[PDB]
């Protein structure tokens, strides 16, 4: 079981917590995890909705080598580097495949693994040196077929995000000192731990434009017989996903995971005890159990017999399963059973014959719950201000601020500087841009940016960050 | 694509699989762009092997590609020890496993991967067969008795036969392989076997290895059973690899291009509009795209091909090479009788279909071409194979591309000299104007008469194995 308490030493409750669920299992080389099967299969279930979802869109899957923060191999010619991203692999075959109009749009996606050989300490499932992702690459002949694919996108990973895993985040526009270098426009989706009062960037949808299309010489000719070049896309998200999931629902006690990607929906534990009924408390173990797949509800009966009730009850627990479902004698005598939902411990009586609804409309409650909650808690980390003086008030209140502001890069970098200075003196760390949100409140006429007093131009969310 | 399957087949196969966008080609030789045409296939299959293998109790995970010194080894990053990225991942797996079982409660434990791994040899490569990067699964298990391991090997070799057969209508022997050529620190390997006729070369289309306790002993995997006694889990491993596409595409081949099984196929049907360039209206288009829904409420994968620079009969060549089982003609005839022509690229064989009509007879062709493609492949495959009884007989059988089913004493020096022998011979023939290994000793293996003698040492013959050349 867990120990720590998720409020208070937040970096041993987290890893506890993972490791005590056996999602991961700890390795030889600093920064790579073992992801274990628990862990798996919520990236399965997230990985088969975004598949399907992009596969509507036209996008086919595709497989490129891991061969061309870098890391390089040395002996067994010339230096090979393995994929931090595969830009430099995948474009000059664009440019081979891309010859006219009628070859576009191409859309490109990739499940694989890449290695960014960053010597800082590593945080499990968020910043690793290995990790599991998917990478899209689309090309068009305009440039705002591309942009609405990223905005499509965009509104994938918000699915995958908030849909999925219950997780609240922020569409946004990344200013220009944080956007992709070489690409035109970054849109972003942005997540916060409330413990640590820390952004993170949860998935990313680049407009790359037209710079690779003309570095990589990928260009087309149109319906008149000109050669125009292409307008590139790029997107992509990782196993960070889980990460931000586990912290936003855990409590004291562990994971919670909510139902829609639960590999294991309703755990059904047996009581034995001096035996009682056995062999009709299994069966009626397996009727439940064959009556709740008839409606889709996906069921395990821990009928493990080197294993105690009360010891099922905390495994489960701590691995989160969001319905446990027990049974024994006296509820053999009632044709009723109790279910404990994980999210609130409250408990219910339910009847056999109406499990299957009941239990169904217990976990629609539950994910939606999980995600109003953690919606909750984001407004509410979320501290709108006018003036520079309000910022570091507000920073340690763990909050993120959201203030207009001018958006020239010079402002940004003294602050990311001034801030992290002042953070030192408490010490005695940096507050950066997290986003420009898409919805944009109400910006009075004559309002002045927060830091420089220069007109200002757009709200801008800002805080400490991963 | 001009070359002739059965004349230049190393250049047919090239043709083939570039020409068909599958693959692309890199600037490392050793490893190869897999486009979607051939991606799908592998997800196909791996979807296949994965719903199975699920519901046998086996979960996915995902171990790291980076094994420490404590074989392609990379080191800066200047390093304090170079890193080897994995060939296979026994040695990152096992001490896991030691950690994680403890009692007879953990057993069984059954783990999966989908990676790719890196084998990085200097011979000249040949494209899906033998790359130097390969996507693959490895899985791993361990058991608490023999009798478990065993059954589960069986049962993940059953699976491949299935992959195999089932799916990309490729015929496999399932067999067991040699003490020369099992896996060393396995106990016994079995294998499932596939045949190139056009090289008369056999191919190892996947394995599934009965470890026991070898690993066990070594990274200190062990239970306490019932009564307390610590003692070694029984391990099993086996693998398949994107090889089962390259050994799909020459199974069925011919000279026109690739033909693609219907069950794996990312277009099962591709419907041609005949328009011949110029105005393009939009009545022929209109019927297309209702066909199109029409035929995905039935769960056909459909294509429209609508691009505008291109004549049809460019385009029946280009889906010809691409392989797509079935092609769906709609011109302005067909439009007015209300029929449309489809023809099945396995045979040439043309139908007029009326459109009520069209979804099942469509999928009562692809059943036909899926059930068609695998039998004729398996015929080839029993005449690839001779029952000789002599030594005398095998270079007439191995000059001929076939491959032979001799009784044999099972002695490894035995083996590993008519390796020696097969290939002197067979150079002194390629002077004039190679080696011969075992694939595998077979399953079914046919009646055996008292005191038949071995083929190369005149011992009593213990058992019928399959030998030919191969990859
Ligand atoms: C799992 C993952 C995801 C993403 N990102 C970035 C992109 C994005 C955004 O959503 C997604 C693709 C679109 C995502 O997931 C970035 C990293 C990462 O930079 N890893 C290297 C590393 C290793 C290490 F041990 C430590 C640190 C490190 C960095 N600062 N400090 C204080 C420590 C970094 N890793
Ligand atoms: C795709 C793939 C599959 C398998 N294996 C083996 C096992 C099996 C069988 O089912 C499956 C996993 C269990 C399978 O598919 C083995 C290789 C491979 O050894 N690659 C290295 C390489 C690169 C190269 F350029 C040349 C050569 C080479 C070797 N001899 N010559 C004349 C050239 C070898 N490659
Ligand atoms: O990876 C990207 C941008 C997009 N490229 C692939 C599609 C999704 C992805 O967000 C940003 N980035 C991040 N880190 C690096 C480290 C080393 C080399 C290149 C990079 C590098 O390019
Ligand atoms: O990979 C295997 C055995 C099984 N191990 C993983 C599951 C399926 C697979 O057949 C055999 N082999 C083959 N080639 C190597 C090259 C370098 C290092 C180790 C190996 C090595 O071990
Ligand atoms: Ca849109």
């Amino acid at each position: 079981m867990v120990t720590a308490k998720k409020d208070e030493n937040f970096s041993e409750w987290y890893t506890q917590a993972i490791v005590r669920s056996e999602m991961i299992e700890y390795y030889d080389i600093s920064g790579c995890y073992i992801m274990r099967p628990w862990a798996f299969h919520i990236w399965e279930k997230v990985q088969r909705f975004f598949d399907d979802e992009i596969k509507k869109m036209g996008v086919e899957n595709s497989y490129f080598p891991m061969f061309v923060e870098v890391a390089w191999v040395t002996h067994y010619p010339e230096k090979i580097a393995i994929r931090p991203t595969s830009e430099t692999i995948m474009y000059p075959a664009y440019a081979k495949w891309i010859r006219s109009h009628r070859d576009l749009p191409l859309k490109l996606n990739q499940w694989c693994s890449v290695v960014r050989w960053e010597f800082k300490q590593p945080t499990p499932f968020l910043r690793t040196r290995e990790f599991l992702w998917q990478e899209g690459h689309t090309a068009h002949a305009t440039e705002e077929e591309a942009w609405e694919l990223v905005l499509d996108i965009l509104e994938l990973y918000r699915r995958w995000y908030e849909e999925c895993l219950a997780v609240p985040v922020i569409k946004g526009e990344k200013s220009e000192g944080e956007k992709f270098a070489g690409g035109k426009k970054t849109t972003t989706v942005e997540a916060f731990i409330p413990e640590n009062g820390r952004g993170i960037q949860a998935a990313t949808s680049h407009l790359l434009g037209t710079n690779f299309a003309k570095m990589f010489e990928i260009e087309f000719e149109d319906e008149e017989g000109h050669k125009r070049l292409v307008h590139q896309t790029s997107w992509g998200c990782t196993t960070r996903s889980l990460g931000v999931m586990i912290m936003t629902h855990g409590d004291d006690k562990g994971l919670v995971i909510p139902p829609r990607v639960a590999s294991v929906q309703v755990v059904i534990i047996p009581i034995l005890f001096k035996d009682e009924n056995t062999g009709e408390i299994l069966g009626k173990c397996r009727e439940l159990k064959t009556m709740l797949e008839k409606a889709d509800i996906r069921v395990r009966i821990d009928d493990r017999s080197n294993y105690t009730p009360g010891w099922k009850y905390n495994h489960w627990e701590v691995k989160g399963v969001p319905l446990r479902l027990e049974l024994g004698p006296k509820d053999l005598a009632k044709g009723t059973a109790r279910v404990v939902r994980r999210d609130t411990g409250e408990a219910y009586q339910i009847s056999w014959a109406d499990l299957a609804p009941k239990l169904l409309e217990l976990m629609e409650g539950i994910q939606r719950s999980l995600f109003e909650k953690a919606k909750a808690r984001l407004h509410e980390g979320i501290e709108k201000i006018s003036t520079f003086d309000e910022v570091m008030p507000a920073l340690n209140r763990k909050h993120l601020v959201l203030a207009p502001w001018c958006e020239d890069p010079e402002s940004e970098e003294q602050i990311k500087k001034e801030t992290q200075k002042l953070s030192e003196i408490q010490a005695i760390g940096a507050m950066k841009t997290l986003c420009i949100p898409f919805d944009q409140p109400p910006m009075p006429e004559g309002t002045k940016c927060f830091y420089t007093g220069k007109p200002a131009k757009r709200w801008t969310l800002w805080g400490r960050s991963y």
